[PDB]
């Protein structure tokens, strides 16, 4: 159909076709007529899955012989998404099968609805180790992701009366054919024990055994023939274990849930014990992998082969776990197992907020990893040692940057560990890497400058743009040919169409089109009514205060209230949507909520608004909604408090696929706003210094209630149960909160943002000017591509070079 999508010819979808019934017939054991969608999903999936697989051996044979440099990428989520799609774009299949299912009496698309996302993870920090992959394939790098195959990953949300039900995400309920079991390669890893010191070191001993068993799925490159593997661990019980007779069968269920269920506590640091075996447990079981492939080919150079990528600090005790390993097993003395330590391991932080940090309670290490907790004192001891040798006298520096915490229950800093056991340490956008280096870890910058390091984060533009916006990403192909898919930096070459009236009108009509499309899902999907030709104001991520889904809440009663004073006043037409899950024990994001369903529930009825204003709250946002709702999107609402947000990345696929962002100078906004210019970006609000000041001096909000009448309006409102006729107090934690004890200074910000948003308003009224700021941000968006984010990983961190290259077919 579009060129993008590459060749359907003859036969090739011929093959397609003859697969396709072997598949329904010996794999799924089926025919025709009684064969429903799904069975003609799993067919199509098996059929492609077929192609990877010659390109998967000869890719790990490859590597086998070449004995490159490997880069583990440790995580405790890879949030994947859909494969169907994406190996059919990274094989150029897409218009192959297209034809093949036509021909076959079936819609592609009807099929592709029906596969499970893997959700094995919660938001950004689970998507940038999908986007990563994907790029590392690209890029030829020799690359595995390691983590934990979740039986239950996120939660399905649901609805019910307005607020949050969750649901368990049995995504493997009918099949995974994506993924290859390999029970051969199973591994022990030990719990608990105790430590004997021998007259030849340590020891641990008595210790509980659970296994490992890897599930392998193939991570496809972009049209380069290259197969990674992602490797994600499952947990087994031992066939001795507790060995009533029964009970003792039925025990082993203790052992397994190591690997049933994604922790979604993505706000507040909560130290649970099944938490910390999960990250042990993905550690101890990557690392016996990581060594038994070095040994196949001394550990002096064990840095030049290997290099270890921690994703946060959830696989921190990777860390003493490779100084166990080469101490205890290997002998190694302690200074050299350091020095290869040290060389292999690097640390990416995502967050500045104190209560994420992870900050495990001594007892719990002291009970579950006896050993590992004598090796993080004996790092801490030789850590300090250094600190007081560079800062003589200065004793509230050695308390400050000791790995162990002191107080009413003892704790291990994780990050603190981190940091003296890598050689490199980044953030994930500019401003969010200087005030690391300026604040939460300024001792250690100044004890170690050379380590800190920014890589700003991007997202693939395979699934971010050709998988979820092929419209858009023909009508560029037109102009500048195929390349830009794996070099998005050509898309500066778009800006010799910014007054081209062919191109504005083509851009102009992709996004009709894909509005007109979720539109139409909307209806279908939800019983939910929206105006086409509305402004679709877009507001998608997890549920947080520091992201301020509330401000967005303001302004929506703001504009609803303006409605009712001058209700024959022309207004530019909305359809605001809000989307994301909250943690499930977090009670604040649990009621924002119920308050923009109440919202939706007193202005989506009001006859005298009509259709120019509607609040819709999208249920159940994950990565195949993302695909739906970002390229209907005309406004991208990125407004966290200056300094919270430690990059975004949703940001980074809004301006990719034709949306204007209104945002605050935070994450890689500010990256994004000096790509595109200042002028084509709707910024508002505090800077990070404004922020500084309003700390110092205090931050009181009754200072802004006293003083913006529309403001008071609105709590007024809240307070007396206007958006909750039956229970009228209902919402009194969000007012208390705003007046009292809003850390994110919701108010402060408030004035700025309505003004802003009347910008916006008056920008839409003029359809050519709108799409002319509109290509000036795609043509700007290139440095937000993951390639580019890896290839800077490979060379200032990991000491490899990226390859373009295609491998043999
Ligand atoms: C130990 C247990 C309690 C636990 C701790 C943390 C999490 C999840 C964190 C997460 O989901 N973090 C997250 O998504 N960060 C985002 O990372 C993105 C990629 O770098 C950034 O763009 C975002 O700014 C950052 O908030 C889950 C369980
Ligand atoms: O002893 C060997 N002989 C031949 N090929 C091997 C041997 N060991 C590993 N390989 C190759 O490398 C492996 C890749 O799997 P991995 O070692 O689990 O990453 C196999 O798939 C082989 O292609
Ligand atoms: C990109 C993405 C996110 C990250 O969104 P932010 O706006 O950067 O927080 C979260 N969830 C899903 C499903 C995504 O695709």
């Amino acid at each position: 159909q579009i060129s993008v999508r590459g060749l359907a010819g003859v036969e090739n979808v011929t093959e397609l076709k003859k697969n396709f019934n072997r598949h329904l017939h010996f794999t799924l054991v089926k025919d025709r007529n009684v064969a429903t969608p799904r069975d003609y999903y799993f067919a199509l999936a098996h059929t492609v899955r077929d192609h990877l697989v010659g390109r998967w051996i000869r890719t790990q044979q490859h590597y086998y012989e070449k004995d490159p440099k490997r880069i583990y990428y440790l995580s405790l989520e890879f949030y994947m998404g859909r494969t169907l799609q994406n190996t059919m774009v990274n094989l150029a299949l897409e218009n192959a099968c297209d034809e093949a299912t036509y021909q076959l009496g079936l819609d592609m698309e009807e099929l592709e609805e029906i596969e499970e996302d893997a959700g094995l993870g919660n938001g950004g920090l689970g998507r940038l180790a999908a986007c990563f992959l994907d790029s590392m394939a690209t890029l030829g790098l020799a690359a595995y992701g390691y983590g934990i195959r979740y039986e239950f990953g996120i939660f399905n949300q649901k609805i019910c009366g307005g607020w949050q039900m969750e649901e368990a995400d049995d995504w493997l309920r009918y099949g995974n054919p994506w993924e290859k079991a390999r029970p051969e390669f199973t591994l022990p890893v030990h719990f608990y024990g105790r430590v004997e010191h021998t007259s030849q070191g340590a020891k641990w001993v008595d210790t509980q055994v659970v296994l490992a068993m890897p599930y392998d799925t193939p991570v496809p490159g972009y049209r380069n023939n290259v197969v990674n593997t992602m490797r994600l661990w499952s947990a087994k019980a031992p066939n001795d274990f507790n060995l009533g007779y029964i009970q003792a069968v039925l025990d082993r269920n203790l052992a397994e849930n190591i690997s049933r269920v994604l922790y979604p506590n993505d706000n507040f640091f909560e130290g649970k014990e099944l938490r910390l075996k999960q990250e042990y447990f993905v550690v101890a079981a990557t690392l016996q992998d990581i060594i038994r492939r070095f040994k196949s080919s001394n550990f002096d150079a064990f840095p030049d082969k290997v290099a270890i990528q921690l994703n946060d600090t959830h696989p921190s005790l990777a860390i003493p776990e490779l100084m166990r390993v080469l101490v205890d097993l290997e002998r190694l003395d302690w200074d050299k197992a350091w020095e290869v330590t040290v060389k292999t391991c690097a640390y990416t932080n995502h967050t500045v907020l104190p209560e994420a940090l992870e900050r495990w309670p001594v007892h719990l290490l002291e009970t579950l990893l006896p050993r590992h907790l004598q090796i993080i004192y004996e790092i801490n001891q030789r850590f300090l040692n250094r600190v007081a040798a560079a800062f003589p006298g200065d004793v509230d520096r050695l308390r400050r940057m000791s790995l162990v915490e002191e107080g009413a229950v003892k704790r291990i800093n994780m990050a603190h560990l981190c940091i003296a056991g890598s050689h490199a340490v980044n953030g994930v956008a500019r401003i969010h890497s200087e005030i690391l280096k300026k604040t939460i870890f300024k001792d250690f910058y100044e004890l170690e400058p050379h380590k800190f390091q920014n890589k700003t984060n991007g997202i693939t533009p395979r699934r971010w743009l050709v998988l979820c916006n092929p419209g858009l990403a023909e009508i560029i192909a037109e102009r500048i040919g195929e390349e830009y898919i794996s070099d998005l930096d050509q898309l500066r070459k778009l800006l010799s169409y910014v007054d081209d009236e062919a191109f504005i009108r083509d851009v102009a009509k992709v996004k009709q089109e894909n509005k007109l499309k979720f539109a139409a899902y909307l209806e279908r999907e939800y019983k939910v009514h929206i105006n086409p030709n509305s402004l679709f104001d877009v507001q998608v991520k997890r549920i947080h205060e520091y992201k301020r889904q509330l401000l967005n809440c303001l302004h929506v009663i703001t504009l609803y209230n303006r409605i009712k004073k001058e209700p024959n006043k022309f207004v530019v037409p909305r359809t605001v949507m809000i989307g994301g899950k909250a943690a499930p024990g977090y009670h604040m994001a649990k009621m924002i909520i119920k308050l923009i369903t109440a919202i939706g529930d007193v202005v989506n009825h009001d006859p005298v608004v009509g259709d120019r204003l509607r609040v819709i709250f999208l249920e159940n946002y994950r990565v195949s909604l993302a695909e739906k709702v970002i390229p209907a999107a005309d406004l991208s609402e990125q407004i966290s408090t200056a300094g919270t947000e430690a990059s975004g990345t949703g940001n980074m696929k809004f301006m990719l696929n034709g949306a204007l962002t209104i945002g605050t100078m935070d994450g890689a906004n500010v990256e994004m706003a000096e790509e595109a210019g200042e002028e084509n970006f709707f910024i508002f609000g505090m800077r990070v210094e404004d922020v500084d000041r309003l700390d110092q001096r205090g931050y009181n909000a009754q200072e802004y209630y006293d003083r913006i009448p529309e403001l008071r309006q609105i709590i007024e409102q809240l307070s007396s149960g206007f958006f909750s006729p039956k229970q009228p107090d209902l919402f009194k934690d969000i007012v208390n909160m705003l007046m009292h004890h809003d850390r994110f200074k919701v108010f402060a910000d408030y004035e700025e943002y309505v003004k802003c948003q009347e910008r916006v308003s008056a920008l839409y009224k003029n359809p050519r000017e709108w799409t002319r700021m509109v290509i000036r941000n795609i043509a700007t968006s290139g440095k937000f591509s993951s390639d580019r984010t890896i290839a800077q990983y490979a060379r200032e961190i990991w000491g490899v070079e990226p390859s373009r290259q295609r491998l043999p077919a």
